[PDB]
């Protein structure tokens, strides 16, 4: 259970880093 | 405690997809 | 361990809410 949850958390941290970058790009352009 | 963490991770992941789509929709309007 | 996972989930929840705010704002500016 623990290793699967951690791999999911890592996946979340990645998706959120990338979303933050997209948003920061949008904020510059909008 | 453990159950609840796995459920929050599940609802987080089932939210990053909506946010991803919302951001992709915004990328087209700027 | 569960402690670290809870700490990361609280960080991910905060970033989620912040990105949701960022997206609401961007929607008003396009
Ligand atoms: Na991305
Ligand atoms: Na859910
Ligand atoms: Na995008
Ligand atoms: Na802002």
């Amino acid at each position: 259970r623990m290793k699967q949850l951690e791999d999911k958390v890592e996946e979340l941290l990645s998706k959120f880093y990338h979303l933050e970058n997209e948003v920061a790009r949008l904020k510059k352009l909008v």
